[PDB]
């Protein structure tokens, strides 16, 4: 019993040590998105609430349909490390027990969250106003819970839940059980969540952040985008729309749906080359010499326990009987369980452990080239140059790359932003750009004329940054290189037309489609081809 | 200052999965080894010592440590270090590099499985243990810590707890290296002073080929990444004798790796034609006259409230003048007191105001220093520090984001106070990206006006290389080593060296252990300071 040990304990100025991991703004928005995505969410609306009496002049409102959370769910959230999401051969993206905190407390001083699952409702206020005001150097944290459907509290304390909702009507934007209410209204389903950032950061002349005026309808960074300024490093709406490799829920900025892609679908001659990675293999061989140790020793625990069992009851010829004798039973089923685990990372370690790299030429965009690295779907770095590109050349220029890496070869930095293990992304970059130089020789724009190439789509400008030309003939010259593709907004399958876009896109579901073969929601989604290439 | 008893609430905990959270941190290894040499640093050591114990029996081979003679920590200081977040550091305008209580927690996690800290402070000695082999064999999700104390004469327990010493104690001699009490009395040992700290990192991270990320092996007298360097690879990336070296802009402190002294440099002094320009901050005016305002109204309040006790002891005494009960006597004087204590308090208060109010006068400037590094031509860039310690590297700047040698060669300093910019989590870049990109277009466009202000054109680009020995086409290999070419740029950059016995930095006109000011003379010659010859932009 350790119950008189210190413990290591967090303290109020922690929330700011935590936010300054987010040097890029957008990374602390997109922990948000992360979690949403996770919960299973069919769609994530990202708004803004004016509110002109707090800081910054409105609130960041993050909305899914996600699965919501229970109250002892949401009472983890606030066990930084805590993430039920770290289990192995887990495929969510959370992983480090922190995202929302890092993330929240980098945009705005004070965060409040509302969240619904079956016959729950739970609220959950992070106030570092209330903290401040009252001299608090712990980090405490209101977490109120009601029924879902007759709205009466929930809690083993009724002292402690008028503190709590005292707390939330003083601090909050909602000052009233009536304006709480109708947040978890906004959660229109069974269950889903509702977290809102207030008290934004503001710059040094005192506007906020984050700028929704200029675009109504994107969350731009308040700052002035000098000339190579990439639109995901500006844009939200461009950072979203590839912030995942393999977009499914839908994403909403101000009400108005974002064009999520996968960009391989965006590219020309796109090529995908198999690259085996020694490390994917010896990583999981050791998972599986560790699972068959975690078997043995089970056995052999229950092994002598049933030994034990069988000996005390010809002994015996009873109470203390059934401690032994489910001992035993329980014992065996854990290591039954293990054996079973064992089995399976064996079976898993001959599939092949490869990374599939897949490159295409941005004809639309020649200077929005370099390599895009996804880790468990979820974009980590990009526009990242590699190979030839690192020259100052136009061979490999225009070429964009990307791949998903599993956890298993690489994990990301505390901040998600980059790979925590950099001497093996190092060396994955150097695959990548061996494997791009073999692209760029196997599509051979190059042996034929590397300026032709371009002329050929209108570039006519001598600066490489400028857009190519406009003039219709240019236009549809490079539009019929790159397939169209939409997503349908009820049965989220993605969809290609046999036709060309007008222009930020409205509603489109399957029947929509002229196309005889994906023509509704039941015809079965046909998967991108993309060619196999050879290394050497 | 609390509205009601909130002990009820919820609090956020930290669970055991969070040190490793915590330490993902650090892409750059090195800069979780930085964290606890800026601790060292913080604490006033006068030296700090890495290097490696080999032992077998533990994961890697060796363990890390770093032993320092600072001013160490007592028993409520050190408890501290695991209250994440805390720091005693995080004062107005500090000139700590300590400031998010947290380095030694991240670092030390990135580096290795376990670690545990030996400290003395003048009469006690403590053990900090922070193992996640203990977590992990007794299936502990809190993060729990041994943290016993001694008396450092006689070795008695200092405790208010005997049995909990008695667990503290055993946890340290089950799980830690050291599986005795005199193992541990060894390791107080080695802290001779009267203060000072040992912290030990052990269970050392393994590449997947089971061998360490650090080699210690390669160089004995360095710690390096166990890594291939290829062409462009900058040696304070691989090599952490040469990382440490620049880590401070103004190094006083004696840093030792494997027992052999790093020589520390400072970088504008090593550079030919330095030159230095000033920029104007309006954000450093800014947050300095807010703070001055925040301390004019703390003294102002503690005038008042010391006035008004002044006041109640001059009209109480005077109510009081026939009355010799001892009630009247004591209660006089426990006015009077109150009148003396809150005096003292306001002199303190209206000292610290008028010595803020005097620094605001201050110039309000960042000064960029420009030289060019004509004994490594390829090793040139921006290198920006923070509260004197270095955030960023090599960062080209202006006309060298072109193809060209315009500004080829051209190495920049520049130390921003806390006030302009603070750093990130990993103390590997800037919390305000607007900011320090802002910062990084001034460096650039001040990095053009010292390109024209040395006039290269002048003598000519090529026959300026030339000169210093780089007769070779390519840009990154060395210059010549004829006598006649490393005396050329011998002239150019005189030599400084810093003497083992008083930290004063010295110039020799024309060794690998140490060297003192009479191999020169005597200690108490005061400091020499480099004047840097000012340039304006525009
Ligand atoms: N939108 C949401 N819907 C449902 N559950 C959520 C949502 N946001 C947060 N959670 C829960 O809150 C927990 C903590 O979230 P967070 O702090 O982001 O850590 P994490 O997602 O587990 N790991 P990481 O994001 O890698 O640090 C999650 O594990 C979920 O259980
Ligand atoms: N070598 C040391 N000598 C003396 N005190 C030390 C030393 N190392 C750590 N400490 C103490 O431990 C505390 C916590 O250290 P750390 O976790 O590095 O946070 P910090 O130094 O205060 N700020 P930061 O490093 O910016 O996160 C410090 O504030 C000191 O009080
Ligand atoms: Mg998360
Ligand atoms: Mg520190
Ligand atoms: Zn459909
Ligand atoms: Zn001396």
């Amino acid at each position: 019993n350790y119950s008189s040990l210190n413990r290591a304990q967090l303290t109020f100025e922690y929330l700011h040590t935590n936010s300054t991991t987010h040097e890029f703004l957008f990374g602390a928005l997109a922990e948000l998105v992360d979690n949403a995505r996770d919960a299973d969410a069919t769609r994530i609306d990202i708004y803004a609430e004016r509110r002109e009496d707090l800081r910054g002049g409105f609130m960041l409102c993050f909305l899914d349909d996600g699965a919501g959370m229970d109250p002892s769910d949401a009472a983890s959230v606030i066990q930084f490390g805590k993430s039920a999401k770290r289990t192995p051969e887990s495929t969510q993206i959370g992983q480090y027990g922190n995202g929302l905190k890092s993330g929240s407390m980098r945009i705005g001083k004070d965060f409040i969250l509302f969240t619904k699952k079956e016959d729950t409702m739970t609220c959950l206020f992070l106030s570092r106003t209330f903290h401040e005001e009252e001299g608090i150097d712990e980090v405490i944290v209101p977490l109120p819970t009601w029924n879902a459907r007759t709205r009466e509290p929930v809690t083993d304390n009724v002292e402690k839940f008028a503190i709590e909702t005292e707390l939330i009507y003083k601090y909050s934007p909602f000052r009233t059980e009536e304006e709480v209410m109708t947040q978890f209204m906004k959660i229109p389903g069974d269950s889903g969540t509702l977290v809102i950032i207030f008290n934004l950061k503001l710059m040094d002349n005192g506007e906020p952040e984050l700028d929704i005026i200029s675009n109504p309808r994107d969350i731009q960074m308040a700052e002035t985008s000098p000339e190579g300024t990439k639109p995901e490093r500006r844009s939200f709406r461009a950072y979203a729309a590839v912030l995942y490799i393999d977009p499914r829920m839908r994403i909403f900025i101000h009400g108005h749906k974002v064009q999520t892609k996968r960009l391989s679908c965006c590219l020309y001659k796109p090529r995908m080359y198999k690259y085996t990675s020694s490390r994917f293999k010896t990583r999981a061989e050791q998972e599986v010499k560790k699972a068959e140790h975690v078997a043995r020793i089970a056995e052999e625990k229950a092994r002598e326990a049933e030994s034990k069992a069988r000996t005390l009851e010809v002994r015996l010829g009873r109470v203390m009987l059934r401690q032994v004798q489910n001992r035993a039973i329980t014992l065996r089923r854990e290591a039954d369980v293990k054996k079973r685990i064992k089995e399976a990372k064996q079976r898993a370690l001959k599939e092949p452990k490869e990374l599939n790299f897949v490159f295409g030429v941005n004809i639309e965009h020649r200077d929005l080239d370099g390599m895009f690295i996804y880790n468990c779907s979820r974009l980590i770095k990009m526009y990242e140059k590699v190979g030839p590109q690192l020259e100052g050349g136009m061979a490999c220029g225009g070429v964009v790359g990307v791949v998903d890496v599993p956890y298993l070869v690489l994990e990301p930095t505390h901040n998600k932003q980059d790979f925590a293990d950099a001497k093996e992304y190092r060396h994955l970059l150097r695959a990548m750009g061996e494997h791009l130089a073999q692209y760029w020789k196997d599509i051979a724009i190059a042996q034929r004329g590397i300026i032709k190439f371009w002329d050929e789509f209108g570039y006519l400008s001598a600066n490489w940054n400028q857009p190519p030309s406009s003039e219709l003939r240019y236009k549809r010259r490079r539009a019929m290189e790159i397939p169209t593709t939409i997503q349908c907004d009820l049965c989220l399958k993605w969809r290609t037309l046999p036709f060309q876009l007008s222009s930020y896109p409205d509603t489109w579901v399957c029947s929509m489609n002229p196309d005889p073969e994906q023509d509704r929601c039941e015809a079965s989604e046909q998967k991108q081809k993309v060619p196999l290439g050879t290394f050497r």
